[PDB]
């Protein structure tokens, strides 16, 4: 008996084209979405070129929506040099993406300065998304505070950081928050396993205890969000690995047998994965879309999932209870038992479905 | 004609007793100190045994009343094991002292929580002040709103840190802060004659453009303070030089050359060095105390100032226009022309006095 899911929504996926096809393009990290059971993706900015401007972004439309199989929206990102410039494309975007920390990405500010700049000019309505590790938590959130405006937190990783998110939110201050399957699947532990080079990820994985305090405070997490950040084995295993792991094909099962094991409940995870991302960033729904689940089949992560060009995954070995059996994608089929059924080119830019654009007051 | 200053008070000195004494004591330091017309001083905690507990501070605070040669409050330090244990001798300490960035310090704490914890914890009349530079001003900012608080931020250095400041300040946040002669008169500009070991300071030596946005924002600073940070020449110019420069002898000529070339006023600088230093820590007056100094006097700053047992100065070759000439500290001369009459033991610890203590409310 399957369990009929909604359209699921992952608000954080690096999709690598323009500029890192190797790694992943459109069409081979959307299979990898709808595989997963994910129907919707926003894709960050951190391409190459980096998507920090209008022709940039006018280029990034058209890659996805000639390469794309499921729905999607295309962040903005923050550069040192274009606060102030975004206004007539801002709401074509999913939000705008700030990197305030070191990681892989034209996207480093040097200052706060241009934090707050960024968001004095950036339109109130639209959102924005912090890339904001440990103390960057709470000195965006005082950016945010002085601006009187809200921000979503990305990746999650640290008892100190949601602790810190549970402090704000108790405090009324509009701030939100995601987390992906690595920080509540992997730790320290793991490792030894991973080595050194496969272990390379932003933020790092955490202790034990910031695994638990995340779960502890399933309360204070918004969204999950898979981080889907792939990399090349050859590029994880050499000489100067970049941080990431691939994690769309492996997000759903992984949760799934969370739910299996009662650690959250289905609607946890629906809340989690649908109804707050659509929520946070004014997302649309989808026609005639929904995800059939199979929670009874037991199997094994094995070396590499079948549609990531990343070829490899840091979850291999672990054994995980629930499938993705179908994916149905306005009103066609798009997915059935691993194999993917819709064209590249099948996906749409949300932002440009009337119910797809975020309300504001006549300016 | 000499000009009458009231006794000056410097916030931020770094005496090194106990445990470092062959950089400074608190008889040579507040002999600097007392030449440099200043007749209160705050010391740090960072002492070894850093001052992080009741024995240490029962220690330092024999230590200084048979020593010092000035009056002084002694500092707490924050660490990663006394929050919640301090509220006993709270009161009779200048405040508390957060260490939130890598520099010469049992002190840095591990997570923003444990920041959290102690703006909790600690009595909320005291006061608290934090080394935080760039973003982490941003980030102590935000911890001090959560617990519904004040906090004073050490040596300011950067445009960055000085714009944020004034942002909060324009949105009535309860934050002051200070600034060192070091950031208003060196910059990246003199770390050629000064040396890679000579010039390691945290906060590092900023660029001319910090070091003019510092002068054109003069009213956003509180208080000036010199961070007296006493090493050994040997010490700065070794394998492994620790970062700081003493101030204590050069920090009013200095600033009285700024006085007479119409930086700023001679009002400006006792507001900075005198009134505001009293408002913030609840400093008590001093009797029948005064500072008589000479603002014609040309001279030249040599390699190293008399008292000091840094016995070094990153201000050397400088031409300053002003002199302390002679001190007088509760009805006796303290300081004339170069040589200090009072003995060490001179000085009290003016929480003691019954106008030193800080008013609250009956708990
Ligand atoms: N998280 C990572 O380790 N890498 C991400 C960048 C990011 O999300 O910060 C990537 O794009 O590779
Ligand atoms: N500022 C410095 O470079 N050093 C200070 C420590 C401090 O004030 O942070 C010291 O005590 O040596
Ligand atoms: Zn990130
Ligand atoms: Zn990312
Ligand atoms: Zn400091
Ligand atoms: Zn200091």
């Amino acid at each position: 008996k399957l369990v009929r899911l909604p359209g699921l929504i992952d608000v954080h996926v690096h999709l690598r084209e323009p500029g890192g096809t190797h790694k992943e393009d459109f069409a081979s990290g959307t299979a990898a979405a709808l595989a997963g059971g994910i129907t919707m993706v926003c894709a960050m900015p951190n391409t190459r070129p980096p998507i920090i401007d209008a022709p940039a972004l006018a280029l990034a439309q058209k890659l996805a929506e000639a390469g794309a199989r499921c729905d999607f929206a295309l962040f903005l990102g923050a550069s040192s040099e274009n606060a102030g410039t975004l206004g007539t494309v801002a709401g074509s975007a999913a939000g705008l993406k700030l990197y305030l920390n070191e990681t892989f990405s034209e996207l480093r500010l040097d200052s706060v300065v241009q934090w707050m700049e960024h968001f004095e000019t950036w339109p109130s309505h639209l959102p924005i998304v912090a890339h904001a590790e440990q103390q960057t938590v709470a000195a965006v959130l005082m950016v945010a505070q002085l601006t009187q405006r809200s921000v979503h937190i990305s990746h999650v990783a640290r008892k100190e950081e949601i602790l810190l998110i549970k402090a704000a939110k108790a405090r009324g201050l509009p701030v939100t928050c995601e987390v992906a399957p690595h920080h509540l699947f992997l730790s320290h532990d793991d490792l030894e396993r991973l080595g050194p080079g496969k272990g390379e990820v932003r933020p790092e994985l955490g202790s034990r205890q910031d695994v638990e305090a995340l779960w502890e405070n399933m309360a204070v997490i918004d969204c999950f969000a898979s981080d889907h950040a792939p990399h090349t084995l050859e590029e994880k295993c050499g000489s100067r690995p970049p941080p990431g792991f691939p994690g769309l094909e492996t997000m759903l099962p992984l949760l799934l047998t969370a739910v299996s094991e009662g650690r959250l409940s289905l609607d946890d995870l629906l809340q989690r994965l649908h109804h707050n991302p659509r929520r946070i960033f004014h997302l649309p729904p989808q026609e005639d879309t929904y995800v059939e689940v199979d929670l009874e089949h037991e199997w094994t992560i094995p070396s590499h999932m079948p549609f990531s060009k990343a070829h490899w995954t840091p979850f291999e070995g672990q054994k995980v209870k629930g499938t993705v059996r179908r994916v149905v994608l306005r009103g066609e089929v798009a997915y059935i038992d691993g194999q993917v059924l819709v064209p590249p080119g099948y996906g749409q830019d949300v932002r440009k479905w009337p119910q797809g654009a975020v309300p504001q007051l006549p300016p």
